[PDB]
């Protein structure tokens, strides 16, 4: 799998029941960000499933679908959450996919090489079903779903008005929240540009790098 | 390719000459952090490598060395980074690999489907040739290096004391800056465990979730 490409039509068991991906969410005109984790009842994969949970809503006000998934099954699933339930007074309310077989997960590339299970995988991907973001990291170090929030912002964003955000946006060393318009060209276009540079949207450090207030 | 995979022996046309990888750096005792980037002379990605020289310092003092990929030309490359130092102030003194054509972009899934340039890839590499993380982020959105750095310091730390990292550690909620413990196979194991608590330093939820300051 590649960014760029589109999910592939795929059901899957969950705590939810029985879904078609990506279907299910784009029907519904929704992001979604699945999500892998080695093993349930694991201390690392423990406190994700709770900082997810804690910015739930974070995610479906911006539109967008947490689904998780494991090589576990559902009842796993279903008495992990029941632990996170009685142990750290948290629901879980978001969907869990049981890959039987990492069928799924050798399908997307979560499997490291000569493991059986999963990574640490996150799939970014958008109401057309096309695959817009990877993040794979390993067992040992968990992830910061902040960072993920971060990019999915910026992915709606730049998606709705075509603009492409900079590094550490929206935070960024040069330009802050800033956001970075496209290239000129054309000869109309120029004219936007130079008249909008009198004070004036649109900075410019040069031609080919040029941004605006949102 | 995959996590936990060996990185492909492979010589690349650089800024700083013609090297071949992972052996430059290996031999060093040292990790790398490889990324890709789409286009020189473009906005987001002058950022990007602004923020990577503002950081290269932290990325030094850890044995991780930085090193860029376009498929853009050296020649290429030398004009921006002159265009970097005479309009940001910063020197870019890390490498930036030519990959003529794409041929180990297109290895590495660097590759968006159907297109012909790199999307923002990142792979981290350490002293022993091995891929331990995989990055691939659009075009449209900026990466953040400051959440490469926190990974680093997560991977080495994890390969140093044999821990686990929670989730956005070393500020997670639940259990601010302290790492996680395994089930480490023994029977001093048990006595261990339990005889160190014993308040305090380990103390878990239950007993398979112990964890413990640094």
């Amino acid at each position: 799998v590649v960014i760029g490409e589109k999910f592939p039509e795929v059901e899957v068991k969950t705590t939810h029941g029985r879904i078609k991906l990506p279907d299910y969410f784009t029907k519904q005109g929704k992001w979604f960000i699945l999500f892998s984790h080695p093993a349930d009842f694991t201390p690392v994969c423990t406190t994700e499933f709770y900082g997810m949970q804690k910015r739930v809503e974070e995610f479906r006000k911006l539109g967008v679908e947490p689904i998780g998934l494991s090589v576990d099954q559902v009842e796993d699933h279903s008495a992990w959450i029941e632990w996170i339930k009685d142990n750290l007074s948290v629901e879980i309310d978001f969907p869990v996919i049981a890959d039987d077989r990492g069928e799924l997960a050798e399908k997307l590339g979560m499997i490291p090489s000569g493991a059986t299970i999963t990574a640490r995988a996150v799939f970014v991907v958008d109401d057309k079903g096309i695959i817009r973001a990877i993040v794979y990291y390993p067992a040992e170090v968990g992830r910061d779903w902040d960072e993920i929030l971060r990019l999915v912002k910026a992915l709606k964003i730049s998606t709705e008005k075509g603009v492409a955000l900079p590094h550490k946006w929206p935070n960024n060393e040069l330009i802050g929240d800033k956001v970075i318009v496209p290239p000129a060209s054309t000869i109309e276009e120029k004219k936007q540009r130079e008249e909008a540079k009198a004070k004036g949207e649109i900075e410019c450090y040069d031609s080919w790098f040029c941004y605006k207030k949102l």
